[PDB]
């Protein structure tokens, strides 16, 4: 069973990902995440290299769980009679960025080129598998606290990377580029590269740029907060209205504004460990 290699501790959340608790690994101590994925709440299926039916998420969860700590790796996987139930695992302490953000307030810029670099790193990681994440945003990046490194969580509505068009979309739409909300379609990096910029806006602004339909399609920039002209630069460049005028992950990661980035340990040094 599950039950007796897990002990499961508090819901850390739930909603359209499913209900996730906090866990331990009976065998070693080991904190897990155990999180729960309704069946008929799965609409991208997927198959295993020893041809199972498995969710789309746990296909792309092995591609992308491999060494590289940027994101959380998935330790194990059980089906159940109506649900999917994954072990991942689970850094401690940990904060998400949502909730970082919300204490904290706006990040200085020290600390946001540290996190927005290493989210770019994680990014690339997945589309080096062949995973595009397709939910970018501060909700689903974890802080391990004492290391200072981020982790990218919940590829429920990722999907394989390909280089045509994608025309079904799942992840939050206030993230989600014009070019989605105009014709319903969106090519995979481009697509990723507008989340990333509503995600750098919200980490040295306290809050996203856009919060309807119409915002989105107009996509003009205001700050709210003092944010330098590099770090505005660099964000009204990812995003750009039209795809092919975005940076590509070389460009943003090239961009003046991205120089002489802090390692993890250092970032917790000065920014966290308090
Ligand atoms: O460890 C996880 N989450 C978590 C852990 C500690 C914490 F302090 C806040 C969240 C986790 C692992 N996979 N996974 C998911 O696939 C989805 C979510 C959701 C939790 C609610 N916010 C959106 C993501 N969380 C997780």
């Amino acid at each position: 069973p599950l039950e007796s290699q897990y002990q499961v501790g508090p819901l850390l959340g739930s909603g359209g990902f499913g209900s996730v608790y906090s866990g331990i690994r009976v065998s070693d101590n080991l904190p897990v995440a155990i999180k729960h994925v309704e069946k008929d709440r799965i609409s991208d299926w997927g198959e295993l290299p020893n041809g199972t039916r498995v969710p789309m998420e746990v296909v792309l969860l092995k591609k992308v769980s491999s060494g590289f700590s940027g994101v959380i790796r998935l330790l194990d996987w059980f089906e159940r009679p109506d649900s999917f139930v994954l072990i991942l695992e689970r850094p401690e302490p940990v904060q998400d960025l949502f909730d970082f953000i919300t204490e904290r307030g706006a990040l200085q810029e020290e600390l946001a080129r540290s996190f927005f670099w290493q989210v770019l790193e994680a990014v690339r990681h997945c589309h080096n598998c062949g995973v595009l994440h397709r939910d970018i945003k501060d909700e689903n990046i974890l802080i391990d606290l004492n290391r200072g490194e981020l982790k990218l969580i919940d590829f429920g509505s990722g999907a394989l990377l390909k280089d045509t068009v994608y025309t079904d979309f799942d992840g939050t739409r206030v993230y989600s580029p014009p070019e989605w909300i105009r014709y319903h379609r969106y090519h995979g990096r481009s697509a990723a590269v507008w989340s990333l910029g509503i995600l750098l806006y919200d980490m040295v602004c306290g809050d996203i740029p856009f919060e309807h339909d119409e915002e989105i399609i107009r996509g003009q920039v205001f700050f709210r907060q003092r944010v330098s002209s590099e770090c505005q630069h660099l964000i009204r460049w990812c995003l750009a209205l039209r795809p092919s005028d975005r940076p590509t992950f070389e460009e943003i990661q090239n961009h003046p504004w991205m120089q002489d980035v802090l390692l993890p340990q250092e970032t917790a040094e000065i920014h966290l460990h308090s």
